[PDB]
């Protein structure tokens, strides 16, 4: 080949993240969960091996020529991680997101390469965000879709990635997986996961997470602006699949960003979907036994969180399990 | 112990970039920091630093660890150390980027902004000999002095770059890379001249700011993470070949093109790109330099980064175009 050459050194880019074992009392018994530190990555994300095993099966299915646009609705890691592939790439970028949305996301879109066109409240959304797209690909017959939300590749990308890793870095440590949580934007990353893991652990529960705020997969509806950016922004996404899942975990944003605040002070600096998944997987463990080996991931880290809440003291609530939870040490680390 | 927290660190790619230089085509070797605990070379560094402590019994059990740092170290150092359960105290210049402020508070540590009126980077480490003096059980890793700052590199980062190369079969003629503490340049240099006794091994300087070249010269510029005042301990300019100096507007426009081409990077970085092919072209259009970007673009949003950097008739970024990304490796 050739391209499957390039394909292959660019591949060193992304995954190959850290497994962390993460200990902590649980008012006030001993607990564990594992962890993938996806921070580790091109952009800082998970998205960055979506966007990359995207691209590659894309030109592999000769779906995408030489120079085509890629073009996409965001205004997250998705299109950051597509900007920096893309340009790697040799494509332009173009990103469509409401015109509200904050200096600080535009300029790290923006410096990446892309171009970004605005949309207002009256053009329509976020919903007409995803449109403008369709109509880009019709006027431009060469432009790549990535479809994040409804594109099969997506799923399959953690499925053969990041999934593949969990099982591989379980097994070398002689743990059964009792149960995965993650949090749902796109749905790829439960998924794929899934996917992987009840291949292997036909009994595992893989349980997609939504904020308690805005129930968009206990409901079908977005229902709330919440804190907790990458998950539940829109619809419950045609990718996500309920019924191959096990129960949906609710987590409070507040509680998220407690998690993610403590564990922070443990030197895990981390994105508000993190510690939303850490309460989740605890959420797991605490239905399946106490001594059930659970796993999560830490999509990104807190670089880009910095005037959000992460930042303030939150007013603790009845139901957070964070207010009962003290980190004690990170008992091991698996790099492979 | 920790063999097993080594695995946060370290062991990063390597890209073989491809640009044209008015209007050759070249090539430089270049370690991404990035993919590392805290976003960082720094690091590297902080870990190994405790570990040898540790080791030693430097440091006790719970006692503060404090330092003074432009960024980078500070945020490493309260990772870490409240990864190993120690209280962080941070000196930082109040000038430096403000996203570094934010994060090495989000780690659990106490930052303490220095005004250039209180000394800046001088008095920053002082406040640090202040606090040790009266808190009798302080640790200080003083990276400005510390042997175990170019250890790390020597042992981490600068045997990746050797075995790096070694596996491509190339000779490595250079290396540049900005000093802060000395660490990179010194610990990776260490390795690189063991592995080719010929190769050299340039410190770099902002032209704004050429305090390694001058031996005194000390001005205000934006390549955050070096040149931090003054001429540090641990670096030996008299081990280590020429001074090569880079105007931090002309570093910042080569971030933004970085950046452009999918690599998200800090000023540092910039400047160290536009410092290798300074330098390749003192030893020959076909040299094998190497260096290192540093950090991301993340923490750089709130500076001149993001903004429109005035052109100079003197920038080398000005003849620079970025081609592609031609190779990465990673053991
Ligand atoms: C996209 C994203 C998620 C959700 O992942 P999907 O695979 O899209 O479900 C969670 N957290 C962050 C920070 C994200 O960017
Ligand atoms: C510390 C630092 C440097 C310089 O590295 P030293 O090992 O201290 O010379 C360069 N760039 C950035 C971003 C840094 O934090
Ligand atoms: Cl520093």
């Amino acid at each position: 080949g050739s391209e499957q050459k390039k394909m292959k050194y660019l591949e060193n880019l992304v995954g190959k993240t850290p497994m962390l074992e993460l200990i902590f009392d649980y008012k006030g018994e001993e607990r564990r969960i594992f962890v993938k530190n996806e921070s580790y990555n091109l952009t800082g994300s998970i998205k960055d091996r979506m966007a990359f095993y995207t691209l590659k099966k894309a030109y592999e299915k000769n779906e995408i020529k030489k120079g085509a646009p890629i073009v996409e609705a965001t205004s997250g890691n998705t299109g950051i991680a597509f900007s920096a592939m893309g340009a790697i790439l040799g494509h332009p970028v173009i990103i469509y997101m409401p015109d509200w949305m904050s200096e600080e996301r535009k300029s790290l879109i923006r410096s990446f390469g892309a171009k970004i066109i605005l949309v207002s409240r009256k053009e329509g959304g976020f919903l007409g965000s995803i449109e403008k797209t369709k109509e880009f690909a019709k006027n431009n017959p060469d432009t790549y879709l990535p479809s994040q939300f409804s594109n099969l590749y997506n799923s399959e990308a953690h499925y053969y990635g990041i999934g593949l890793e969990i099982v591989n870095e379980m097994k070398s440590l002689n743990l059964n997986i009792d149960g995965f949580v993650a949090g749902v934007g796109t749905g790829g990353t439960v998924m794929g996961i899934g996917k992987r893991i009840k291949e292997n652990f036909s009994n595992a529960k893989i349980c997609p997470l939504e904020p308690l705020n805005s129930p968009t997969l206990s409901t079908g509806y977005k229902v709330a602006k919440h804190r907790i950016e990458g998950i539940s922004d829109e619809f419950i996404p045609d990718l996500v699949k309920l019924d191959k899942l096990d129960n949906v975990v609710s987590v409070d944003d507040g509680d998220a960003i407690v998690m993610a605040q403590k564990l922070a002070k443990c030197g895990l600096g981390v994105g508000i979907s993190s510690g939303a998944n850490f309460i989740g997987a605890l959420m797991l463990q605490n239905k399946l036994g106490k001594d059930s080996v659970i796993v999560t991931v830490f999509p990104d880290d807190n670089k880009k969180y910095l005037s959000t809440d992460l930042m303030r003291e939150e007013k603790v609530k009845e139901d957070f399990l964070s207010k009962d939870i003290t980190l004690k040490e990170i008992k091991n680390v698996l790099r492979v």
